[PDB]
């Protein structure tokens, strides 16, 4: 029944595994929503010459 | 895909072999020509 389930299981978030992890499973879908903060973030340079 | 065709194939006329394909089912029409039967000895003792 190998075909059927897989026939049954297109369009289906998948999953997939990593090197000697085995059983670390990565989940291809979802997202991450963040908030980021950005004062403490300084160019470099500024006084540099042109 | 083993399991796709055999569920797709359940109530199918069926096929079996030997060493030659027997197909189980159907029927056969016949006419049956009796006048050449004789009984042996209807004149035994009883």
């Amino acid at each position: 029944q190998e075909g059927s389930l897989k026939t049954a299981l297109t369009g289906a978030m998948r999953v997939t595994k990593d090197e000697n992890d085995n059983n670390l499973y990565k989940l291809h879908g979802g997202h991450v929503s963040c908030r980021v903060k950005l004062s403490a973030l300084t160019l470099k340079g500024t006084s540099y010459k042109m």
